[PDB]
This record gives structure tokens, sequence and C-alpha cells, in this order.
């Protein structure tokens, strides 16, 4: 049944560190050493690791996917072969309806600091649980370490891993049959969410919003992650204050600045270059998504040798900056990974530089008109958020504990679990009035985003700086009748969050119980921290025509930054919309139609 193929799958992925302490089929895999740390970005690991589901991929049938997996473990890097694993469970057809277990009980010392990882092998030394509170004590001696709280979250590491894993770089769409629809899109508007998102943090903490890393010559902020690799000893190294990017030896920082050149020269003239010479048109329509494509860079760049792989080959220069030709022998930082790499500060700067090159490009579009805005006959009357106390949402600290059983040797205990703290808000709902003139039934996709009102320093941010940091609470259908309707918005239903990650337990037993996907954004995370009197934000809330905006659908959960299991992403308009396109006003107010409204709320912290 599927239960049981779904054990199965639990099974490799259990005490994968220890799984290492051969098959004409696995003759290409087996280089990276195992121990050794995995990059999500390198060219030669994502080569390894794309062979390897490649071999996945073209198993006969499921019980002999779970054969050459169990056997390519026994030898294969062990990160590797989570990713490799992971992207064949996703899209393998017989693997339908099977969850991944979650990838913070995989590799609990990617999540959790060394410091608790230690006491917990260390309090092993009965039968008994041992509990470990991760939660340290110290001389906060740096300013970012305020923003601890949203950058190491859980949550937010694990979706960005299972986010690269839905749409990988490396996918090729001829091998597959299948393409990812609006990939070089989606691999901007999630980047530029998770900044944005970032930007209200700082600006609740009181913070400038962050500076893109737009110099290749200054020297980065230094970010040491106390994270170990239990699998051989190994850490992510640190990065003290004051080190300059350095050449690698597959890489020189002047390849870098040459790509972003070349990059900007197109946006400004309008056009790329194929692989044969001939021009392709940055369009209306496709333009980000061909973009996209060779910023990141993907397999489906229009040119590779020409643009590069700019993106990517940050992670892989700021992640050695501590040792860019290997002569210390030492792992790379936290920019290597994809579960790891938002926990470093300098993650926003490059990603923030990455995004003003999208932003260039949206700034050679037209602004939209009154035309393509407005949804006639329908009227926005009111929104009110609906709380303890109505425009109000209360945000706080949750104690949570993880279990490391699963993903660390246990002996005898049997259950270590480390309890960390996270931000969490009350649950709200939204309630729009909505007056359909028409004398028909109209069908309506609702937009739903916050955007901060003010800078850290009280200055009223305009509409179109506005654009850079609202960040998407919803986008769902609605039909609307003729006359007063009121529309009513649970903030469970979220369809930028994950609604459950089943556990390793849930899944061994038949407790994860259709929407068997991990990507999607962490429920307790879906608003700002905001602070204690009560942070000023615009919510903004626009109905459009859904017979204009539609385009059986499994892993919808979370659509917004995930898009559909094998489907199209659901929604024509840009990822982004209304917010994309250069705004020429200077109040957000004089930007509303009809069809568009704003509530101003208060996000309020409870210490
Ligand atoms: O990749 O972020
Ligand atoms: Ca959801
Ligand atoms: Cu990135
Ligand atoms: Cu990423």
């Amino acid at each position: 049944t599927l239960h049981d193929k779904q054990i199965r799958i639990c099974h490799l992925f259990e005490q994968l560190s220890s799984a290492t302490v051969h098959s004409d089929r696995l003759k290409n895999v087996g280089k990276l050493q195992p121990g050794a740390i995995f990059s999500c970005f390198h060219p030669d690991h994502l080569e390894e690791a794309r062979h390897l589901y490649e071999v996945f991929w073209e198993a006969g049938d499921f019980n002999d996917f779970i054969e050459i997996a169990k056997e390519a473990r026994t030898f294969v890097n062990e990160g590797l072969f989570a990713f490799a694993a992971e992207v064949a469970v996703l899209h393998r057809d017989d693997c339908k309806g099977l969850y991944v277990p979650p990838v913070q009980e995989i590799f609990p010392d990617k999540f959790i600091p060394s410091a608790a990882i230690n006491e917990a092998f260390k309090k092993a030394h009965d039968e008994s649980p041992i509990l470990v509170d991760v939660q340290d004590t110290g001389n906060i001696l740096d300013p970012e370490y305020r923003l601890a709280y949203y950058r190491e979250d859980v949550g937010i590491n694990a979706h960005h891993w299972h986010w690269h894993l839905v749409y990988p770089s490396t996918w090729n769409p001829k091998y597959f049959g299948k393409k990812k629809d609006r990939k070089g899109e989606l691999f901007y508007y999630m980047h530029q969410q998770m900044c944005a998102r970032y930007d209200c943090e700082r600006l609740s903490n009181g913070m400038h919003r962050m500076l893109p890393f737009n110099n290749f010559d200054e020297p980065l902020a230094g970010y040491a992650p106390h994270l170990t690799h239990v699998a051989s000893g190994k850490y992510y190294s640190p990065r003290p204050d004051g080190l300059k990017l350095r050449d690698l030896g597959d890489i020189e920082i002047s390849e870098m600045v040459r790509m972003r050149e070349r990059i900007l020269d197109s946006i400004h003239l309008g056009y790329v270059i194929s692989e044969d010479g001939s021009h392709k048109t940055l369009d209306e329509l496709h333009g980000t998504d061909i973009l996209g494509a060779l910023v990141e860079s993907s397999y489906e760049s229009v040119n590779h040798e020409y643009y590069g792989n700019l993106h990517n080959w940050g992670h892989v220069t700021m992640a050695r900056i501590h040792d860019p030709d290997g002569r210390f022998h030492e792992e790379p930082g936290v920019m290597s990974d994809t579960s790891t790499s938002l926990r470093d500060p300098i993650f926003y700067n490059w990603h923030r530089f990455i995004d003003n090159i999208f932003h260039e490009y949206k700034n050679t579009l037209k602004p939209y008109d009154h035309d393509v805005l407005n949804f006639p006959d329908i009227q926005v009357q009111d929104v009110t958020l609906h709380a303890r106390v109505d425009n109000v949402v209360h945000t706080f600290m949750r104690e949570q504990e993880l279990e490391l059983k699963h993903g660390i040797n246990p002996g005898n205990a049997r259950s270590i679990k480390a309890r960390y703290y996270h931000l969490d808000h009350e649950p709200f709902s939204y309630a729009v009035n909505v007056q359909n003139n028409s004398a028909s039934d109209k069908h309506a996709t609702v937009r739903i985003f916050l955007a901060p009102k003010y800078d850290e320093l009280g200055n009223e941010i305009k509409a179109d700086e506005l654009r850079r940091t609202a960040i998407e609470l919803d986008k769902f259908k609605t039909d609307l009748h003729p006359g007063k309707n009121t529309v009513v918005r649970h903030s469970l239903d979220s369809s930028v969050t994950l609604s459950h990650q089943p556990t390793f337990e849930d899944l061994l037993h038949g407790v994860g119980l259709s929407e068997y996907c991990s990507c999607g954004w962490p429920s307790h995370l879906l608003v700002p921290k905001g602070n204690i009197k009560g942070m000023e934000y615009h919510l903004f809330v626009m109905l459009t025509d859904w017979d204009k905006d539609k385009v059986s659908v499994a892993c919808v959960d979370a659509v917004s930054y995930c898009g559909a299991r094998d489907h199209k992403y659901p929604d024509k308009k840009p990822m982004g919309f209304p917010f994309d396109r250069p705004i020429h006003t200077e109040h957000i107010s004089d930007f509303l139609t009809n069809n568009m409204f704003i509530k101003d709320i208060k996000i309020k912290f409870h210490e």
C-alpha cells in the first residue's frame, strides 16, 4: 500500500550521517567524499547530484528505486544523497502521495547549535529521554543578533531547501519531458520576497533596510554560525570581519563583474544573445523568466557561455572566502547550502544585489494604467482584520522542541529533543466588503499584501519604495454576487504558507495523513515581528478578474511561492503584481483604483 511505501521511504532518510559508517548504474557518482559539506550552488557538486537523481529517475519501478537508493547511500556523500532522493521522490509518479522526511530531522546539526548537539550526544553517555534547551547565554555584542529569530528560524531554512528542490537549477526539461512553468521568474520572486520580508524585520527592530552588495571590492561583515557536521567533526567555517572576495581556482572575481556588466547591457538594449549569435527580446511577457534563467543561472539560460552563472558563483565565492584556494583544507561556510544560507546576514546583501538586476529590467517596463489594474463595476469598500483587538495582530515567541534521534545516533535514549523558541502570531481573519455593481455573478482573485508605512527614522516610505518591501500574505478565488458581499478569509488558509510538515514519527505511524509536498513558507512567520508599541503597516487588498487570471492540482498549499505540482503557475499576472513595475505617484493612496483598498493595521510584539 501507500503507507508501506511511505515507511520504506522514511528509512532511506534515517541515520543518514552514519549511513556510510558498485553497479554500473552508480559508476559516475561517489566522487564527493562522505563527511564533506555538499554545495547546492557549486557546478561540480550539482553535476554529481544530477547524475545520482538521473539513476533514481530511470529506476524501472519503486522497488528498484528503493534498491539503488539503499545501495548508493552506502558510499556517496550524504548531503548529495538527501538532495538526489528528494528530487526523485517529488517527481517519480510511483512516489505520488508520499512525503519526504522533514530535513531538520534528517540533519539536526544544521538547524541547532554545536553546543546543544554536543550536550545531547554527551548526556546520551539509560533508556530515558534527553531534552536540551538550545537557548545558550552570552554578551550580545552584535545588533544583528536581534534578527536571529528570523535568520536562524528552522522553518525558513527548511523552506529554502525544499524550494530549490521543486525548482532545481539543473532541471533539464527535454530529459524529464516536463517543463517547470516560469521557473526563472519564480526564482526571482521567491528570493525577492525573502529580502522584502527580511527588510520588514530590520525595520521592526529599528534598523535600516539592508544594502546591496554591489561593489565586489568591499569587505564583508563577518558571521560565525556555530554549526557542526557530526558526520565528520567538520564545521561550517566561520567568517571574521573584514575579508574581501578572492579568486578561487574555479572562478575569478573579475569574471563575475564581467557577467554583471554583460547582463546589464542586454537589459538596457532590450534583448539577450542566444548561443547562435542571435537576439531574443526581453518582452513583457517572458522577460523576467529569461532573465531568471540566466542570472541564477539554470540549465535553461539562453547563453551560459556569455552570461555565466552570477548568482550561484556568488554563493560559492562568499562561502569559500576564508580559504579561497583550499590550502587550509577548511569546509565552506553556511552560504554553500540551501538549508543554512539564510542564517548568514550576507545572504541578504548578495540577494538584494541580484534583485537590483531584476529591478533594472522591471524599470524598463511601462507603469500599469488604470486599464490593467481596474476590475470595473467591482468596488472595495472596506477591509477589517479581526483578531483579539481588531486591526492589531499580536506576535510573541513560542517554545518548540525538535527530535534529534532520526538524524544523530541515539544509542539507548528513546528521544533526544532540543527545545528552541521562534516568533509566532495570534490567528486572525480578514473581512472584505465588496460592492458588485454588475448584475451578474463575478469571480475575483483577491490579492493581499503587507507593506511597512514608515522607515526606522519615521519617514513615510513612498509608493515606488514600497514595491521593494511589500510582502505577499494571500491570493485566493472568490465569486461575488450582485450587490454587497463580505469575503471572510482566515490567516490559516494563507496560500503562501505550509499548513503542516508531518514528523518522522507522524509518517512511520499513519499520522502523516492532496498536499504532500514540503515547499511553503512557515506559518509562524506569516507576518513581521513588529514592535512592542505596535508598528504601523499598510494592508493592501486588490481584486482582479479571475477569468482573466486563470491559467486536479496536488500541492497548492503554498502556491504563491511554490507553484502547483506538475502544473502551470495558476495566475497569469506577473509574480508580485501590482507591485512589480514602476509606480509614478508619490503616495500609495493615489495609486489606488476602485478594486484596491489599504487598511492601516498595527503589529505589536509581546515581550
Ligand atoms: O539561492 O538563494
Ligand atoms: Ca497554505
Ligand atoms: Cu541564492
Ligand atoms: Cu536560494
